């Protein structure tokens, strides 16, 4: 069956780039507008949406339109954050974005780390949000360690999604 | 669980009506903006989102408002259409709803007649379509007759969710 992903963050975040592990290819350009790619992986089929700089009247638009690539909706929507990078302007899409989605989005919504190899209140913050749905990522990687975390990765998304509760009906 | 139902059409189609007999009980106003009601229908939460009149800037930010309320996005979408009063500017508003949405979306629409008690080639062209997936409804309808169309109703819209091949993962 198909599982239906999307991107949300910061312009230089990562989403591109983790959108790419995800899918096992490098596909996303790591984005002037939404674009949505496939990959088979076992019998999934993988879909992802890759977002611009959405987070006014052009913007709407092509909001519309991203919405209307994964409809009726996704399965999981995956904020992505990029570890030492989180500063100022970083944590001001953040807070917007779950402003617009709201409580009832949390469910379906995970927590991507990028910049893992690379290796505070905003970063603890967002943690209190997503402790149990979150992951980290060095889009990077290449080999074993990619297969692994691409693994880990499609993991916690079948998982959240399994348990969302008002998923499915 | 919840079963999240969005109803569109042109003003007059009878979309407010249509929620009411889904929910049993007089809510919607038979619509300047989106608005979202619930009922308990056995074991199932019906969740109802009733539009206005969307088929240039302050629409587009209505219709990102009423996407959001049905997050992660609906099961079903609901094409109302006026028996009888489907002739120039009702068949104008079809073509772009189902252009907008397009071949993807088939597999959640459901087409509701209504003026049923009031009892063509823009009609054969829509059961082209929707052939196995329509319901015809006298929103007037009270009593048994109204219970006995409910049941109905909700009967067809569960069915076509647990059909949906693209629905859940
Ligand atoms: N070192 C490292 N760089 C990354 C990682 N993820 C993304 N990048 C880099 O961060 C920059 C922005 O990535 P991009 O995918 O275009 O971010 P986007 O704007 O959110 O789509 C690029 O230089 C990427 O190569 C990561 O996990 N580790
Ligand atoms: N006779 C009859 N009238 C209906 C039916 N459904 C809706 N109406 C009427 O059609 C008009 C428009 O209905 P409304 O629900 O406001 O349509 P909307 O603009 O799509 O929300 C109102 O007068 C309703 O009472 C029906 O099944 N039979
Ligand atoms: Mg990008
Ligand atoms: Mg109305």
């Amino acid at each position: 069956s198909q599982l239906r992903i999307v991107l949300v963050g910061k312009t230089g975040a990562g989403k591109s780039a983790t959108g790419n592990s995800i899918l096992g290819r490098k596909v996303f350009h790591s984005t002037k507008k939404c674009e949505k790619r496939s990959s088979s992986w076992k019998e999934t089929e993988l879909v992802v949406v890759d977002t611009p700089g959405i987070f006014n009247a052009e913007t709407s638009k092509e909001i519309i339109r991203c919405i209307l690539l994964t409809s009726p909706g996704p399965h999981a929507l995956l904020l992505v954050v990029p570890l030492g990078r989180y500063t100022e302007e970083e944590h001001k899409a953040t807070e917007k974005i779950l402003k617009m989605f709201g409580e009832r989005a949390r469910s379906f919504m995970i927590l991507i780390f990028t910049r893992k190899d690379d290796l505070p209140e905003d970063i603890q913050d967002l943690m209190d949000i997503f402790g149990d749905r979150y992951c980290a990522l060095n889009n990077k990687a290449t080999g074993a360690e990619q297969e692994a975390q691409r693994a880990q990765l499609l993991g916690l998304i079948q998982r959240v999604v399994r348990e969302n509760k008002e998923g499915c009906y």
